């Protein structure tokens, strides 16, 4: 399903989820997957 992981120790994790999904606000960090919206 993911694009991407999601890691709580990578603090940029939220902006990296989104580059994975095309721009700002496109992904979401659910737990330790990356989901594209």
């Amino acid at each position: 399903a993911m694009c991407m992981p999601c890691f709580t120790t990578d603090h940029n994790m939220a902006r990296k989820c989104d580059d994975c999904c095309g721009g700002k606000g496109r992904g979401k960090c659910y737990g330790p997957q990356c989901l594209c919206r």
